[PDB]
């Protein structure tokens, strides 16, 4: 509609944790949210 990245961002939002964890896990897993989210959850 509007918004690209920034539903991928805040769909980890939701979960809750930093920023700079979320958007480089989104960018180096290659616009990958479910990949991310495994390692959003592990922390480092």
């Amino acid at each position: 509609a509007l918004e690209n990245v920034d539903a991928k961002i805040a769909k980890l939002m939701g979960e809750g944790y930093a920023f700079e964890e979320v958007k480089r896990a989104l960018e180096i897993a290659q616009n990958n949210v479910e990949v991310a989210r495994s390692i959003l959850r592990e922390f480092a």
